[PDB]
């Protein structure tokens, strides 16, 4: 017999070779699929849903309960076709997943597999367990269609969103996210007359120039609101002074940053026309008995992450939870992406047990 | 007199309704078979011949010969719906292509139409003419299937570009035009790391200012180069560290700034790939006492002008000529474009006469 160390290495590996980008959505289809069919071919009970085109998969005691939820994401960024062939070499799992996050799909697959089939030998059943996973397909999108509409429907007591940080660091806060779209208005003229003209686009940089005053701090740990010039776009024919100019900034706030305060801020420092695209909300962990567990049980320390994660729609849903995973040393949404293999067994141990300890 | 003008006004307004922009090929077609159509109706003799969709119709006295050329085109730039709807008022003929250039168009056929029967009237015929037309098709995107094709085919005496200056200006040279695009790479990384990039339009936004510092020169009748950026591209998602970002360059050159040490000159100074679009030469006018005997029946002076047109083919294919035009007070690529409708006798009778003294 195999160990649950190798199957879920394997499992990964299977995940991995799904090229399931967003360009590719019958990937991500496939990928759940796949999913699903390996839990029929274990006995587990599972609930796909899909909607507008993006799946979740539900694996739960009971329909619309789970005491731990561990909450992942088989939608990966995009790579190049070598990172869809996964490899080991020495301790690691290479590919494009192998970190984030098809890794953590195939660890709270074989968790559940592994822990029914006890529960099985004991007389017990898939209603007795207390471990569900949740499974969705678009978190590196914001997670609109997957995490946002199956949390609802989930009555969980603790969560973990198995998608950030690492064996020694719980994420109990992410930046949150404003997005914001500038418009400036020059005049249009004759390219061949552009003194005639004011050119929209050296508007914008005058802008650009003003709103990176706004983003002075610097720190070490980069634990401070940033800004990304994400996107530009201005004229039609190169032979015209553009009269209308639009970047598309992306702002990372930490919880100290009110976003409407800086949003009123901007808009009064910036001549251009400043439209809100969305926000995301900071995330800041609830305090929990099962996350002070979770540390005692794991030997991790509250820690804070840059990127923000589905972990963002557990307060609108009154749920608690928190943000962890296994050893990546950072390197996700590289070409270097990689899984240190003997660090599954630090996730694997403490959230077993507290699933354990959940159980009736 | 204005009775005679009005027939100019009246088939301009008829070849105005074709909204013969490139987008729409087959109204250029359409509107060049218009044309055909009205020399046969008025027993006169042209012939066509189309290069990748684009018509040169060619009225002259003898196959590949005329005395004076008058060139002019029908192709028009884009317009809303109303500008393709013709109308007078106040001594004005308003829509797209009233000055640019249907009006010439309409102007030489009535040239040809009046001419010919006066000499029919006194026993000649059209191998008498000393007037010749050529009409193309895509003057408004370079020339390089209208003009480019049909100037090798008929030597001329003397050539007037009916498409620029005004009554009081015949336009003896014209800016030269290089046109480029500047493509800046940096890192890409994720939004929520930003630092982790190299963002690609901060990049381009630098090349920019750098490219500035080589159009510094200044004089009172901006007689010198100029450079516009015309149209800025970088990312899809606002989340991402743009790796890559594009911007289009209209560029103008006298007759000072050779464009091959120029080229070269960006290239040095920039950091991003500069690609070549197009270059169109400087327009420089042989001497010629033709263009002082139309000076001089005139009235006008010999001037300068920002813009270029089709008059850049007559150097290479050794012919002589000058731009010239009716009133359009700068209207053209406008919603206001409209023809000073008292201006057409203004060049109606010098260019006439011209002709006349031609066949002598």
């Amino acid at each position: 017999g195999m160990s649950s160390m190798q199957h879920i290495v394997e499992l990964t590996s299977d995940l991995i070779r799904f090229p399931s980008m967003h360009s590719r959505p019958e990937q991500i289809s496939r990928c759940a699929g796949f999913i699903m069919d390996w839990c029929a071919q274990n006995g587990i009970h599972a609930e796909r849903m899909d909607h507008d085109g993006i799946p979740s998969v539900m694996v739960l005691p009971e329909k619309g309960r789970a005491g731990l939820l561990l909450m992942a994401h088989i939608d990966v960024v995009d790579a190049e076709d070598d990172l869809f062939v996964p490899r080991v070499e020495n301790d690691r799992l290479y590919g494009r997943g192998a970190n984030d996050d098809k890794y953590a799909v195939a660890l709270g697959l074989v968790m559940f597999r592994d822990r029914l089939n006890a529960l099985k030998a004991a007389g017990r059943s898939q209603k007795d367990m207390a471990l569900g996973l949740l499974i969705t397909g678009d978190e590196e999108i914001g997670g609109m269609n997957g995490a946002a509409k199956a949390l609802p429907l989930i009555r969980a007591d603790y969560v973990v969103a198995l998608d950030g940080g690492n064996p020694q660091q719980v994420i109990t806060k992410e930046k949150g996210i404003i997005d914001i779209k500038l418009t400036c208005t020059g005049k249009a003229a004759h390219g061949a007359r552009p003194w005639m003209g004011v050119n929209a686009v050296d508007l914008l940089m005058e802008d650009y120039t003003r709103l990176k005053t706004l983003f002075a701090e610097e720190n070490e740990d980069h634990w401070h609101r940033t800004v990304n010039l994400g996107r530009i776009r201005a004229g039609e024919s190169t032979n015209k002074v553009p009269d209308v100019a639009e970047g598309w900034f992306n702002i990372r706030v930490t919880e100290h940053d009110d976003p409407g305060a800086l949003i009123d801020k901007i808009r009064k420092t910036v001549s251009g026309t400043v439209s809100i695209v969305r926000t995301v909300p900071v995330f800041l962990a609830a305090d929990s008995p099962y996350t002070e567990r979770l540390l005692a049980l794991s030997g991790a320390t509250a820690g804070k992450a840059h990127g923000a994660s589905d972990a963002r729609y557990l307060g609108e849903n009154g749920l608690t939870g928190v943000v962890w995973g296994a050893e990546g040393f950072n390197t996700l949404h590289s070409r270097d992406e990689c899984l240190h293999i003997p660090s599954l067994q630090s996730i694997y141990d403490p959230l077993m047990q507290l699933a354990r300890e959940m159980e009736e």
